[PDB]
């Protein structure tokens, strides 16, 4: 039977089932006011799938100049063509190689650049913005989006959306690396998975994907969604409550000191965007500081809602295309205020 919603994370995470249901706000606003993230499934079925394929991005935009990042070591690959990223998205033998001769795990940095998404891709902009869930919160002019309504005493988000494109992490050593390292945003965000690639060349690495989800602390009902094999898994997220951010800073100051970093007692390891919390660090956070997070597997068509101030990290299981929009809900406007 079709149902309005379900629970993941043992009852701690709302999962809405119908992205365009006009009654979603009633269930949503009770969880959102408590500082929880929310998942909405099925957004891919609302979109024009031919607009979100890696081959179309390569054909239409392949000649633009860009920088990439090597996810394994943070090295920057400067001033290459965007087709050099897209043509290796799914075919491993076509990826740029490190000195060791291995194909690299790459992230495409700042593309489309700054606020240029709408001008560069007007048809993609329309398809995404017209199908975002919770539209009173997420649309630029929604009644519960204060972004366009606040004075300069508040940090306002840039005009979006922003596109996040990166290969999947592959090996046992890769399990300790982030696609996006631990950080926080002063605005709310909605992040939609519009394309996932489960490919070949080295296609048979489902076994390391299982171990990553399991060691990532994913719940049995998410474990049931994985092993059902109906839907495409994309990325593993860890999100933490905004109220826990300082305890996370204390853990990362102590670890930086144990690893012989030389850091002033006040420095901000979350703002630095330099850490990924692996299984060891997540267990230490829980045991030594009392802090529990949400381990979320984002499948094709899942929209993840991230509360303002909430620290969060992302680990791609396969090659992903994500598109995110920032907004300012009344529940969380304190997080962007410039005084006290
Ligand atoms: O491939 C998976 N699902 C899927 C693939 C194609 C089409 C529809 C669904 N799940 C999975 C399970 C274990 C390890 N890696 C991935
Ligand atoms: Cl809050
Ligand atoms: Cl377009
Ligand atoms: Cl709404
Ligand atoms: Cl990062
Ligand atoms: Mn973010």
């Amino acid at each position: 039977s079709m149902t309005s919603h379900s629970w993941l994370c043992d009852g701690r995470l709302l999962c809405l089932h119908d992205p365009s249901n006009k009654n979603n706000w009633k269930i949503f606003r009770e969880c959102w006011k408590q500082g929880q993230p929310v998942l909405v499934s099925g957004v891919h079925k609302k979109l024009k799938s031919e607009l979100w394929k890696p081959e179309a991005f390569s054909q239409e935009f392949g000649d633009q100049d860009v920088d990439l990042v090597n996810c394994r070591n943070c090295a920057i690959i400067s001033d290459v063509k965007v087709r050099d990223f897209w043509d290796g998205f799914e075919i491993i033998c076509k990826r740029l190689r490190s000195e060791d001769g291995q194909p690299m795990v790459l992230k495409l940095k700042d593309w489309p650049p700054g606020e240029d998404f709408r001008d560069m891709m007007p048809t993609r902009f329309e398809d995404l913005m017209e199908n975002l869930p919770l539209p009173e919160y997420t649309k630029r002019d929604g009644r519960l989006n204060l972004a366009s309504r606040l004075p300069s005493y508040f940090v306002r988000p840039d005009l979006g959306p922003k596109m996040y494109n990166a290969y999947g992490l592959i090996t046992a050593e890769d399990r300790r690396v982030g696609t996006t390292n631990l950080h926080l945003d002063v605005s709310d965000a909605v992040n939609v998975m519009v394309y996932v690639g489960i490919p070949i060349g080295e296609g048979a690495h489902d076994e390391e994907v299982l171990k990553t989800i399991d060691e990532g602390d994913a719940d049995e009902v998410t474990k049931e969604r994985i092993h059902d094999h109906k839907e495409k898994p994309g990325a593993l997220w860890h999100i933490y409550a905004a109220k826990d951010a300082e305890k996370i800073r204390e853990l990362l100051r102590k670890v930086g000191e144990e690893q012989g970093q030389e850091n002033p007692p006040d420095h901000d390891p979350i703002h630095d965007q330099s850490w990924y919390l692996d299984q060891t660090l997540r267990k230490r956070l829980y045991e030594e500081y009392g802090v529990q997070g949400w381990a979320i597997v984002q499948f094709l068509g899942d929209a993840v809602f991230i509360p303002a101030g909430a620290p969060h990290q992302v680990h791609n299981l396969y090659s992903c295309i994500k598109v995110a929009e920032d907004f300012v809900s009344p529940e969380h406007v304190k997080h962007c205020f410039r005084l006290t």
